[PDB]
């Protein structure tokens, strides 16, 4: 339930640092820091 | 209600491959592992 | 509250189009299907 | 809890500004409007 919901939100917030490692990529195909 | 929003969630975490296959995209631009 | 949450959950499921729009940018780059 | 998970949406919703930030690094590879 609510604990599911709050622990796919832990997910989410695991994904938006893979968001993180996108733009560090995108910095690769720039040399930005 | 709350297993709409477990199950938005279920899409979310769909999004989040479509994040991987961002990733898959920009590794095409650089041919990296 | 319940229906706050599940209506930010809308809003992200907007910004998972901008995830689509991320792609089509990266698919410019590739002129890719 | 209830106004934890909302204000993770708080969190989602400044990763989804970090969503617009991925699109303006493309259109600086794309010099794109």
């Amino acid at each position: 339930x609510m604990k599911x919901i709050e622990d796919k939100l832990x997910e989410i917030x695991s994904k938006x640092y893979h968001x993180e490692n996108x733009l560090a990529r995108i910095k690769x195909l720039l040399x930005e820091r």
